[PDB]
This record gives C-alpha cells, structure tokens and sequence, in this order.
C-alpha cells in the first residue's frame, strides 16, 4: 500500500521523499516513488553550491531533470534551502559589503525561484537560523547584514513567486522543552506579525531512537507560532522503530496545520547514516517492519469528537 495515498485519505497533503536524478535512474526508487509518494524534494541539486558555484553562474541541469520528471510523474515538489549557511560557496561567505550581500541573497532566491515558478509547491527560504540557546546563529547573513537578512529573504521570495508557500526550517525542534523550539515559534510570531510573509515551519526530524515520542508535543508547539502550515522534513530515525515512526506521523495527523511529511530518502544503503538503517525500505527495495507499521497506522481510524 501506498502511504501517500493513505495520508492523503485522512486528510493530508502529502507524504514525500528527497531524491535526485541519480536516484531516479538506478535501483527501484523510481518505481517506489511513483507508487507510493506524493511529493519530492531535490536531495542536493538545489543547494546553493550545486545551483550557483560561482557568482551569477547557475547549474540547473540537476534541478531541472527533478522538476521534470516530477511533472511527468504528477508529483508536488518542494525545494530548498535558498538562505543558508550549510553548502553555501566560499565566494558568498567571503562578502563583506552588507549592499552586495543583500543583491546576492536577493539574486540567488529571485533566480531559483523565476525558473520555477508556478511548478513548486513549497520553498525552504531559510534555513538553520538558530542557535541550539535560541539566539540567531551568525552566519555571513546575520554578520553583514544583521537580521533584517529573514524578513528580506521572505520578501524577496514571495515577489518572486506568490504561489508557493515559503518555509523556515530548522533541527533540533523536536522536544517541546528544548530551547530551540521556543525560540524559532517566538520569533515566527513576531515576524509575521510585521509583515514578513512565513508561511511555514518545517522541522528536520534527522533522529535518533526512541526520539519519535517527543514530536507528540513539539510538533504542536511548533504550528502554535500560527504559520497556515508546518511540515516535518528530512525525516529518518537511526533502527527505524516501527514505534518512532508511528509516532512522528502520528503528530502530523494530530496537528491541524501540518500539511505532510518528507522521508530524507527512499532506502537504507543511499543514506548518509546507512549504518544507521533509519529509512522504510531496505537494500533489496522491499519495505521494512517500519513501513509496514506506517500502513497499518494510516489504515485505523481515529473515534473523532
Ligand atoms: O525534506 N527533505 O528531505 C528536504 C531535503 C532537502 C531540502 N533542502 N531544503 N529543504 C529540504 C527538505
């Protein structure tokens, strides 16, 4: 059975999967992905340094076969994370001029998101924002520009293209008493009660066991910054626990607002923690006890007031 099919059946948008064209053309994910998610995510190919190497230089060719073929196959896709500091090139980190940094953040989001508008359901605009204590992480963007950079991240995004719903996202925010999860809710709240246009929280659930339980309550904490949406992302547990993945998708579907869930990739041996084993399928393609569990989850309804 399809799990994006049985979320969408109760209610949701999507359950979804990072992939990439190398992916697509070897093993069975792109069979699985066809039969069984809803949405894709470009695993690498729309990160700054694979999309914009050099300034004003711009690598599509990886993208544009994702969107295609998700085109093709009637998938959403979701992309990002346009403002980060992660896999961001040395000739953007080496900017000092707060003007000229500005222009190059606004140039790389308009760029990305002109070749695509229209196609994409959800844009990651920032990411990793925070500090583990709350604060706002100096990245090159905070250190030139301050923080104004968000609110013009934001803006510039939704000029670009209004049809997508533009995210923050953030690791970490798994626990409802951790810091980090206070923080970026506060901090949502007050920008977009200035104006700036956040349309989403999404949450990198990379975890480790036992960790499932907790989403139960962060996950509501995080949509009660008052985004129209929240969305878990990235998602993988080390042992893949039928209980730890019960559970996440289980705060999903306990959370109005939270619109779907992406899985960081369709089978074991193609995660960057393989020797974690923390994906659905297994290195045959089959489905893992996990993945199982997810369906016969999906399947049972809940008694509703
Ligand atoms: O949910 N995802 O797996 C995922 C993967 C890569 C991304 N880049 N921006 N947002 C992302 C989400």
């Amino acid at each position: 059975q399809s799990i994006d099919q049985l979320i969408k059946a109760r209610g949701k948008v999507y359950f979804g999967v990072a992939t990439d064209q190398n992916r697509l053309t070897t093993g069975k994910n792109a069979a699985i992905i066809k039969a069984d998610f809803g949405m894709v995510w470009p695993e690498n190919s729309m990160k700054w340094d694979a999309t914009e190497p050099s300034q004003g230089n711009f690598n599509f060719a990886g993208a544009d076969y994702l969107v295609n073929w998700a085109q093709q196959n009637g998938k959403l896709i979701g992309a990002g994370c346009l403002v980060w500091h992660n896999f961001l090139p040395s000739w953007v980190s080496s900017i000092t001029d707060k003007n000229t940094l500005i222009n190059v953040m606004k140039n790389h989001i308009t760029t990305l998101m002109t070749r695509y508008k229209g196609k994409i359901r959800t844009w990651d605009v920032v990411g990793e924002a925070f500090n583990e204590d709350g604060s706002l992480r100096q990245n090159v963007f905070l250190n030139v520009i301050g923080e104004d950079y968000i609110p013009i991240a934001f803006q510039t995004a939704r000029a670009a293209d209004p049809n997508a719903k533009l995210y923050i996202m953030d690791y970490n925010l798994d626990s409802a008493s951790y810091p980090k999860t206070q923080a970026i809710v506060n901090r949502v709240k007050q920008w977009r009660a200035a104006g700036v246009p956040i349309d989403g929280i999404g949450s990198q659930m990379h975890l480790s066991a036992g960790q499932g339980a907790g989403v139960l309550q962060a996950l509501p904490l995080l949509a009660s910054a008052g985004t129209p949406e929240v969305s878990i992302l990235m998602l993988d547990v080390a042992g893949a626990s039928p209980t730890d993945y019960v559970n996440v998708v289980n705060a999903c579907l306990n959370v109005q607002s939270c619109v779907g869930i992406t899985v960081m990739g369709v089978a074991d041996p193609d995660s960057a923690f393989a020797s974690s084993t923390p994906l659905l399928f297994d290195g045959n393609f089959n489905p893992k006890p996990a993945y199982n569990a997810i369906v016969q989850d999906l399947q049972q309804g809940s008694i509703e007031g």
